[PDB]
């Protein structure tokens, strides 16, 4: 099977874990150890096709450059999770696509911006608007998501793949 590798990078309390969690075990996990890595495997049909999706579910321990440098180089795709109810989440995210293109060296890596905790929208820091501007520049399409109520979680995951298969 066609394996795809996906890295979910994100500053913390973002959502990266609870996103992963839903997608693999169609739960909402709200205490997941925030310092824990995981990865995590998952046969899935894709517009028809079986594949394999990895996930790595990074959780910024890490702090080592050439280490986190590897892992990002052994990505094929990642999502970029940010918090819509926390603007630092958000500017933050900037930093991961740097690090990103720096390893990968390719503008169009496959890459989502992902703005998570959409159900808490009378939270919301980020402006649809501004996180749209920001995909636009990136040449990156911005979905938002809620691992609470499932609202685009599967969208996400999916959609990445399909930019790893057409890109790869
Ligand atoms: N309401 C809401 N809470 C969320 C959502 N995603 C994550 N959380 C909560 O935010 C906290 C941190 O999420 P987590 O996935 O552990 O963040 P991580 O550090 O990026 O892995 C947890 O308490 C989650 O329950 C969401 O979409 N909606
Ligand atoms: S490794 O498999 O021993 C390992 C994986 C992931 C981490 S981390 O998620 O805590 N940090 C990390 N890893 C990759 C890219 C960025 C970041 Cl922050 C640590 C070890
Ligand atoms: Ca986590
Ligand atoms: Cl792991």
């Amino acid at each position: 099977l066609a394996l795809h590798k996906v890295i979910m990078v994100g500053s913390g309390g973002v959502g990266k874990s609870a996103l992963t969690l839903q997608f693999m075990y169609d739960e909402f996990v709200e205490d997941y150890e925030p310092t824990k890595a995981d990865s995590y495997r998952k046969k899935v049909v894709l517009d028809g096709e079986e594949v394999q999706i990895d996930i790595l579910d990074t959780a910024g321990q890490e702090d080592y450059a050439a280490i986190r440098d590897n892992y990002f180089r052994s990505g094929e795709g990642f999502l970029c999770v940010f918090s819509i109810t926390e603007m630092e989440s958000f500017a933050a995210t900037a930093d991961f696509r740097e690090q990103i293109l720096r390893v990968k060296e390719d503008e169009n890596v496959p890459f989502l911006l992902v703005g998570n905790k959409s159900d808490l929208e009378d939270k919301r820091q980020v402006s649809v608007e501004e996180a749209k501007n920001r995909a636009e520049q990136w040449n990156v399409n911005y979905v938002e998501t809620s691992a609470k109520t499932r609202a685009n979680v599967d969208k996400v995951f999916f959609d990445l793949m399909r930019e790893i298969r057409a890109r790869l």
